């Protein structure tokens, strides 16, 4: 299978198209209900102001996140999925040309609910982000390092619910920075807020660096 | 064709564990779900009654088999990679590793993942799946392929449904529509509300091969 090799050359494609565009985009990952679509819809509210912020929302049925986004103001374009267990470049840069990318700044990408495929399959991004919570169980980053590798930003999101599914969130943020000292680590309740002050300066920070 | 291959190796399954007398459940879902601690709970109710074995399979199947271990339970521990389903092969394999004439009933643990696990018959007698409050109340409906191949949908965690603003009506009535033939439960595995339930499906199931 010369798989991985041919997705390679579509992601740096990708990319360089962004670039062109002064694009700056995100791939959002994670286990399913992790939280990944909520980020997104606070992300788009607080960050609207500065930057034009489009959506590529992929799923089994990409529609409920899609109308998510959308009622935040962004333009989405969804990607049913199917069968099919991750997103690919391929797939993202045919989205990419239903998109006027002069028009925007951000591209927020909500992969799928997938802790294990998506480690494979850069679709073209600048930055990678890995969203797990603390009603998965506080072993899930340990149990899936391959995925932690490739985030440049791991969420421990639901920090709110810890102690109700008895999660121990110093554990779980110790586990991500050893499985991968290079990414940034946020402990986060999208529900009080927390640690939402952190992700915002990752995003202004990856716009900054880009190139 | 390696979907046919797998139904091949499937009908080959459980011609082996009908042989030896041997009722099987495949325990999908999310991840984080609660597939370990409701097999857990599973064995210690019904430890004393038969022989449980269990197949524990993920990308480090030893945190999950250990925590069965300790319930007295045979496990087979089945590291899966970067593969993100069970398939019949696989547990074939694992079923060699088991005495099937000392074992009455065998839980196997898919990988958590709600898409391709539903393409995948691994030669069960009867499926579950798994999902929680946590992960929202569309996940049903998000997965409809999977939810149509399960005999029990198990809506667990229900004690964390109004923390994360989850309608559990709504799951209930999104599993119902979308599979009609599957039983389907309200769970709490920490109050342990609905367990009864889950409990009844495993032993009438058992008497009913
Ligand atoms: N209490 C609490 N609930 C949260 C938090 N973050 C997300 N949620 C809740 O979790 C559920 C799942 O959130 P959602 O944004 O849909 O996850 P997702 O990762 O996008 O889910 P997916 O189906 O696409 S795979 C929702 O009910 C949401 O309200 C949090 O930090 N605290
Ligand atoms: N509050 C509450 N917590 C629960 C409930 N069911 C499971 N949990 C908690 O959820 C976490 C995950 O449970 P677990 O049994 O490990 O899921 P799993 O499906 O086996 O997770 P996986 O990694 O193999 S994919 C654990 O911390 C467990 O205590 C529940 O009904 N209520
Ligand atoms: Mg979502
Ligand atoms: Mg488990
Ligand atoms: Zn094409
Ligand atoms: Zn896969
Ligand atoms: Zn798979
Ligand atoms: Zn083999």
């Amino acid at each position: 299978k010369d798989i991985l090799k041919a997705n390679k050359r579509l992601a740096d494609k990708n990319r360089k198209l962004l670039n062109k565009h002064g694009v700056v985009a995100f791939d959002f990952m994670g286990a399913i209900g992790s939280g990944k679509t909520l980020l997104i819809e606070k992300l788009i509210d607080n960050l609207k102001d500065k930057y034009k912020i489009a959506c590529i929302a992929g799923d089994v049925i990409a529609k409920f996140d899609a109308e998510r986004m959308e009622k935040h103001g962004a333009k989405v374009v969804p990607l049913n999925t199917g069968k099919e267990c991750h997103l690919d470049a391929h797939l993202v840069g045919h989205a990419l040309e239903d998109l006027n990318l002069d028009e925007i700044d951000l591209l927020f990408i909500e992969n799928v609910g997938n802790l294990i495929c998506p480690a494979d399959f850069d679709l073209g991004t600048h930055k990678r982000i890995v969203v797990i919570s603390t009603t998965e169980g506080d072993d899930t980053i340990e149990k899936h390092p391959g995925i932690m590798k490739t985030a440049d930003l791991i969420v421990i999101n639901k920090i709110d619910l810890a102690d109700a599914v008895g999660a121990d969130i110093k554990k779980m943020e110790n586990d991500a920075k050893r499985i991968n000292p290079d990414a940034e680590v946020v402990l986060l309740s999208l529900k009080t807020m927390e640690g939402f002050d952190k992700v915002l300066e990752f995003i202004e920070k990856s716009v900054k660096e880009v190139k």
